[PDB]
């Protein structure tokens, strides 16, 4: 009685969200990634001098 199921079966893994989140991470991630590499080129400056 303490533990009980809606139902024996499961809606579609299609349905279900793999991801433990979906705000943008991937996205945010990809942008990260492609500003530290244009980042570089602004940091030059700095970068060469220790």
């Amino acid at each position: 009685m303490a533990e009980a199921h809606q139902a024996v079966g499961f809606r579609p893994s299609l349905t279900s969200d793999g991801a433990e989140v979906e705000l943008s991470a991937p996205v945010l991630q990809e942008i990260y990634l492609s500003g530290l590499r244009s980042w570089k080129r602004h940091l030059s400056r700095f970068w060469n001098d220790f």
